[PDB]
Parts: C-alpha cells; structure tokens; sequence
C-alpha cells in the first residue's frame, strides 16, 4: 500500500500519491484537485472543504479555518492575539494554549489547532483512499520552513490523531523543489529560489542543495499577505457596483457577502486563463440577480499594489543569502496565486526574463514534492 504526500495549505490542502512512476495528484469528490483547510459544525454534521468553506450559515461562529496560524502556539502569542480580531469563530485559553470553541449538534465543543488539522488531514486521507481504493496509513506532511520545533511536533501530532504514520515531515520549499527534481544536481552547490504567493501567506525561500542536500539560506515574505486578500478586493469592488446600480449596501448581509466571495473566487481563478470572467449570481440581495462581469485589467488594477509588494520580499532574500540574481540557478513558482499572469510578470522582469518552474500547477507542487519524498522512504 501507498504511503501518500500531504501539502497542509493555511488556506488550502492537496494530496498526491506515486504510483505508475510518477505523482498523481488527486482530485476531491467536487474534482478539485485542492479543498480549503476549512471545516463547519452545523446542527447534524461536520462539513470539512469546500462544502465548510462554501456554506452559506446564518450564524458564522461555527466555521473554523486558519488553524496553522495558532498551531504551536501559546494564546497570549502577539500573533494569537493579533489573528483573533479578524476571525468569526472564539479561540479561548486553556492553560496558555488557545482553543477554538464552537457549537455542534447543539452542545458547546471546543478543539485544539492540531485537532481542527486533523479533521482536514482526515479528509485528505479518505481523498486518498477514494482514489486508491484501499486504506492509507503512512504519510509525508509538509510544513512551512520557518516553523520552529514544537510548530513541527504539532503537525505530527495533527498527523498521529487523523490515524497517520507520518514517514517524515520536510520543508514545503524544499518539497516543491524535489517535484523538480532539482535534489537530483550531483557535486556543487545549486541555488533555488522558490516564490510561494499563496492563499493566506506569501513566502520566498532561498535553498542551497549540493550533493542530494538541502540547507535553507533565507526566508522572507509576508504572512498576511495572499489570495484571499485579493478576493477581498473583488468582493468590495462588487459591494460597490451592487450599490451604484441597485442603490442597496450588501454588505452586512452575511449571506449575500458569502455567497459573492465564492463567486468571486471563481471569477479570480477564470482570469488566469481568460481575459475577462462573467459574475451572475441568482437572488444576491432582496430577490435581486447580480449579473455583471469583470476584466484581467480592471483586476490587476484593484490589485496592483499587492502584487508589486511581493518584489520588496525578493530582494530581501538576495541580500541575506548574499547572492547576486546571476547566483540563481533556479526560480520555482509555489502557491495558487502565481498562477496569476501579472505575478509572474512582474517575477520574470525582476530576474531579467528568466524561465520560471511552473509546469506542475504551483498550487500542487509541494504535494507533489511530499509524494515523491514519500515514496522514497517506502
Ligand atoms: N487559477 C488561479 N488563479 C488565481 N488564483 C488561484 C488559482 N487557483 C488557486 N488560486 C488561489 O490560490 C490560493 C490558494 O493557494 P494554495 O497554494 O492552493 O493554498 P495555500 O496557500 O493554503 O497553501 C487561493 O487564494 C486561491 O483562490
Ligand atoms: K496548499
Ligand atoms: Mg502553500
């Protein structure tokens, strides 16, 4: 039996697995081949990935995501603390560890971040085994490479309560640079830099590998900075138009604005490869369709700051590596937001033109990279 790869995104998981001599990365029941690291407790079941993050529930409490943000951490953490304004769900202290604290079938439940992980890891365990056909028992779980020692201990422990045997748990830029086969360099030292704009954070790694062997030189980046804030945008964009066209604010209706972020996610994604992408959204507010549309331009220009912030990061990396571009022997782009044309633009100019790694889709590179690693130990 297999032993699979499990990328534990902040925002968004994938799991892959090596057989017939390669990766597959393995797409969900909905055939995505990434579900959101998002879980809901409604009055009779558990919702875990697109189903959480998509419901549309009148009491927002009950939702949990954003765990690897609190895992391994203490609750007076300033980052705790910080984190804690902008969530709908309650973290509360037991014994200086935060838990969130939620309200399932009826009864107050609270979970440790390593158990909300661990429902995610679940499902990408029964994604795994749909596919397979067959139970899964060993895995390689990825973190990112600025977690500390007890950050990692968590994450192994999120894995041995979802029924795993975690074979090993690597760096989530070294994972994307195994998919590459980039390990496989020989005598003399080869520099990658790995770009990861993400769904919640954005993160530039610099790796030296000589002779099969990973050392990190540097990490930068921005952890409130990713997809996400991007459908944000979007989203106020179209609260905006709704109210110069149907002269109604949207909103602060929960429901409304629910169901026009998954739309805009969508739309987001559709411009990656088209020019523009239509919104029509049935009954938005008040029994009124919103049917509107909206340009790869018009989207670059809401976004345009965000995007040329994710530069600044770069050369922050180059000067702690001490390294000069030329020193780059290879850039990989990580995460579902370099999917986007003008990230990559802007990436390619900053290193003069260069080829950028992008033929595994970057939202699944680092699965990929765990499967692979996976199936190296077994
Ligand atoms: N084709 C696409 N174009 C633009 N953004 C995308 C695309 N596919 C995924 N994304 C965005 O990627 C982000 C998720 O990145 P991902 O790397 O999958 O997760 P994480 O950052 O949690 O590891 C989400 O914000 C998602 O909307
Ligand atoms: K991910
Ligand atoms: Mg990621």
């Amino acid at each position: 039996a297999a032993a699979i790869g499990i990328d534990l995104g902040t925002t968004y998981s994938c799991v892959g697995v090596f057989q017939h001599g390669k990766v597959e990365i393995i797409a969900n029941d909905q055939g995505n081949r990434t579900t959101p690291s998002y879980v809901a407790f409604t009055d009779t079941e558990r919702l875990i990935g697109d189903a959480a993050k998509n419901q549309v529930a009148l009491n927002p409490q009950n939702s949990v995501f954003d765990a690897k943000r609190l895992i391994g951490r203490k609750f007076g953490d300033p980052v705790v603390q910080s984190d804690m304004k902008h969530w709908p769900f309650q973290v509360i202290n037991d014994g200086d560890k935060p838990k969130v604290q939620v309200s399932y079938k009826g009864e107050t439940k609270a979970f440790y971040p390593e158990e909300i992980s661990s429902m995610v890891l679940t499902k990408m365990k029964e994604i795994a085994e749909a596919y397979l056909g067959y139970p899964v028992t060993n895995a390689v779980i990825t973190v990112p490479a600025y977690f500390n020692d007890s950050q990692r201990q968590a994450t192994k422990d999120a894995g041995v309560i979802a029924g795993l045997n975690v074979l090993r748990i690597i760096n989530e830029p070294t994972a994307a640079a195994i998919a590459y086969g980039l390990d496989r360099t020989g005598k003399g030292e080869r520099n990658v830099l790995i770009f990861d704009l993400g769904g919640g954070t954005f993160d530039v790694s610099i790796l030296t590998i000589d002779d099969g062997i990973f050392e990190v030189k540097a990490t930068a980046g921005d952890t409130h900075l990713g997809g996400e804030d991007f459908d944000n945008r979007l989203v106020n964009h179209f609260v905006e138009e709704f109210k110069r066209k149907h002269k109604k604010d949207i909103s602060q209706n929960k429901r409304a604005v629910r169901r026009l972020r998954t739309a805009c996610e969508r739309a987001k994604r559709t411009l990656s490869s088209s020019t523009q992408a239509s919104l029509e959204i049935d009954s938005l507010f008040e029994g009124i369709d919103f049917y509107t549309s909206i340009t790869r331009a018009r989207f670059e220009e809401l976004c345009s700051d965000l995007f040329r912030s994710t530069l600044e990061p770069v050369e922050k990396a180059l000067r702690d590596a001490k390294l000069d571009k030329a020193q780059i022997h290879d850039l990989v782009l990580v995460g579902g937001s370099t999917r986007i044309p003008k990230v990559q633009k802007l990436l390619q100019d900053f290193f003069n033109g260069r080829d950028l790694n992008k033929s595994i889709n970057p939202d699944e590179a680092v699965a990929y990279g765990a499967a692979v690693q996976a199936a190296i130990l077994m």
